[PDB]
């Protein structure tokens, strides 16, 4: 069977880094000494084209994705299996994924924690307007006035969390100790918690003063936070998403801060990744980005290796994978 | 009473401003009082002032020279906390008041902190050059992007913020240690821990202990490399805590993989200070005492003050700085 991975370029002196072509997270060795072929892309597209004959089985993280469009499926008349090193697999066409017959599988739970840890930091960055602290740290300023402006505590704060889930979930643990109302809302996880008030769809986006995103990209949540949700959303509020780029207007989110009816946006993902340069998102008034790295902390690594490498094991030897792992069911 | 403020000029929702004052134009004149907002070339309202305010970071300066000119004045308000601005001793002779409002941020420093925990372990400085330079790395964000949980965290001194910093710690799933010259049992959130131990053992410690002669310099360069390698420090307690130069010899050779604090020697921070522009630094400068409600803290405090002066009230000692004949 041929393997074929595409991960981030190494680079001389970076000798942590798991997921890149160097340390390939292990699957070189793992793989060579199982009798396989494991091709390493630096390409994306176009060394990728080479490979689509006969790959069995490709792989790549969401952080930096080799897209399976229909276009490239149809050209691969051997791949069975595309994993996800990772979390997220809209680099894939489900569709045809599913109508020809590959299968469609990522490392849940590999990184929940991570992102948690990256959400509560954004918040936290956001509201207490670090941003503005490390500016004049650096250049030279010291002028409380202008920081003053816009830092808040987080306590007493209100904070929605759209979709309560395993990611929703550890960060109300973690919001919790810092003196604060939670509200979430979810379709399903629709009780009171320990931590959180259920709350509406229509309610938590007006009374949240801000809110995180925890929430998959289903086509409920595609474009959710359209012109008119931002819109809705209390005025000088933040926001913060994780989750997944698409869910977030990339256009009415730049309007909204603009305009200054959003106080602040972070998180880590975008539409689409990588993000090409100009990416008006980098660019913007008062944000928090960074790129998407938050479920790729060097621990989320072994995370993310061991379960390639645990899904590669089941996959040869026809042992079935844990629900947990796939998006699209295969024969 | 007239009551002058000398407060910057606004440009901002600040509260501390020739704007938004605190909410004294109103406050004051519903109750009859000569409201005056201000530049210090007004000397020309100190014969007959009977209460100045000003904030720490933009002070009126009451000097011998000028309270001996000042023969009306009652009661100097500090909105904020630090009269130095103030001559205490010409204060207390001519019988003016001078009070302070203990505004108080200790939850606050913690978040400053735990935020500066989690910048510098997460490698957010770098996930954020990245995103703004346009650059898609992740080889270089990721090379010492960490999660903070299962990390071990030394707290220097546990007093209400260090216990502050616990309790936002403890759910991040971390293992916590302390140093205390008096909490030395076991704390049902961090193990006690000799300081030789903390320094040695800790992946990141953050210190939150008092300016005393044994922290003077306490971080100096023989316990900087006594921490473990590309470990990290965070300090919104004191600059002086840490050896200005060592810290800088600390990152620059990469035995520290951060620093991160907002809390400098001396303050503010001359422009050209050297932890500004240090390597892997998550330093702002030091607001806090700053953030919108420590201004909604303060509007109330002076407000609650010039109302306990005005029904001729007793005050909390705790905001005397010179007591006076009303106080
Ligand atoms: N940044 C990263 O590196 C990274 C890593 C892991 C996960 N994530 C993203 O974070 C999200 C959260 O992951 P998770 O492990 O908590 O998944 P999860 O399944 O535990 O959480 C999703 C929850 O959202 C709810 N939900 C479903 N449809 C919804 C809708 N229309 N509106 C609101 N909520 C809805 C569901 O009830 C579900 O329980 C995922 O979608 C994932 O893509 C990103």
């Amino acid at each position: 069977m041929k393997i074929v991975a595409l991960f981030p370029e190494a680079v001389e002196g970076q000798e942590n880094q798991l997921l890149n072509t160097k340390k390939a997270i292990g699957l070189k060795t793992f793989l060579e000494e199982r009798g396989h072929e494991f091709i390493i892309l630096a390409d994306n597209g176009e060394d990728l084209d080479k490979h689509l004959p006969d790959m069995d089985v490709i792989i790549s993280a969401p952080f930096y994705p080799a897209y399976m469009t229909r276009e490239r499926i149809e050209k691969a008349p051997n791949l069975k299996l595309a994993i996800t090193a990772g979390v997220g697999s809209d680099h894939v066409d489900l569709a045809a994924a599913s109508e020809h017959n590959i299968g469609v599988v990522e490392v849940t739970g590999s990184n929940t924690v991570s992102v948690a840890e990256h959400a509560v930091m954004d918040l936290l960055i956001l509201l207490r307007n670090y941003e503005e602290g490390h500016r004049q740290s650096v250049e030279g300023e010291w002028n409380l006035s202008q920081v003053g402006n816009h830092a808040h505590e987080l306590q007493h704060k209100t904070i929605g969390i759209f979709g309560f889930g395993r990611i929703g979930q550890l960060v109300a643990e973690r919001l919790a100790p810092f003196n604060v109302t939670l509200q979430h809302y979810d379709p399903i996880n629709q009780q009171d918690h320990k931590l959180s008030k259920f709350v509406s769809f229509d309610e938590l986006v007006s009374s949240s003063d801000a809110i995180t995103i925890h929430a998959p990209l289903t086509p409920e949540t595609d474009n959710l936070f359209d012109k008119d949700v931002l819109s809705r959303m209390k005025k000088h509020s933040y926001l913060v998403n994780t989750a997944r780029g698409k869910i977030v207007n990339r256009d009415a989110l730049v309007e909204a801060l603009a305009s200054e009816h959003l106080q602040g946006y972070a998180g880590d993902v975008w539409y689409p990744q990588p993000a090409p340069a100009d990416h008006p998102w980098r660019t913007m008034p008062r944000n928090a980005m960074t790129v998407h790295y938050s479920g790729m902390t060097l621990e989320a690594q072994k995370r993310i290796e061991d379960g390639v490498k645990d899904i590669l094991e089941r996959f040869f030897n026809h042992e079935p994978f844990q629900d947990k792992d796939i998006i699209v069911a295969s024969g």
